[PDB]
């Protein structure tokens, strides 16, 4: 048996959406990765208990000219991963806007996950873990501080999704 799970990544440009997906699927990291144009699609199948979860992963362009396309991506998604950058408070401040948009226009029972990415960059941290954790908890979302660079909580993010899908 095999279970298809559409997952979309949402967030401001530069937060590491593509790097998260590349690390999960291709097990690689590129400091020189270019901004996404349109969307990138990758897939990985993982054993969860007695089933196989085939993640159909939509890596969306964060650049504002692509925002209008977002509804196309979250439609039919089993989960949404909203990514911010722990070194830029602006991307966290903005988190509520992404959540709002997913509340207002997304599927009724989507699994929401919040990823605080670039957690390897601790010296220049701007978003305290506790504050982002508190927020994720308040909306009953999955939360992890991730690093695509160091492979911190990348698999764990998708494991939490596997646990919480119906
Ligand atoms: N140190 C560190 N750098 C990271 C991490 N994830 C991504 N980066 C870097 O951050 C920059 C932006 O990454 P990228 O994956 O392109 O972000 P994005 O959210 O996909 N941007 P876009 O929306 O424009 O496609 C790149 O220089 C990349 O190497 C991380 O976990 N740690
Ligand atoms: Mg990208």
């Amino acid at each position: 048996s095999l279970r298809e799970l559409k997952v979309c990544l949402l967030g401001d440009t530069g937060v590491g959406k593509s790097s998260i997906v590349w690390r999960f699927v291709e097990d690689s990291f590129d400091p020189n990765i270019n901004p996404t144009i349109g969307a990138s699609f990758m897939t990985k199948t993982v054993q969860y208990q007695n089933e196989l979860h085939k993640f159909l992963i939509w890596d969306t362009a964060g650049q504002e000219r692509f925002r209008a396309l977002a509804p196309m991506y979250y439609r039919g998604s089993a989960a949404a991963i909203i990514v911010y950058d722990i070194t830029k408070e602006e991307t966290f401040s903005t988190l509520k806007n992404w959540v709002r948009e997913l509340r207002q226009h997304g599927p009724p029972s989507i699994v929401v996950a919040i990823a605080g990415n670039k957690c390897d960059l601790t010296d220049v941290r701007e978003v305290m873990e506790r504050d982002a954790k508190d927020y994720a908890d308040s909306i009953h979302a999955i939360f992890v501080e991730t690093s695509a660079k160091n492979a911190i909580n990348i698999n764990e993010l998708f494991i939490e999704i596997s646990r919480r899908i119906p």
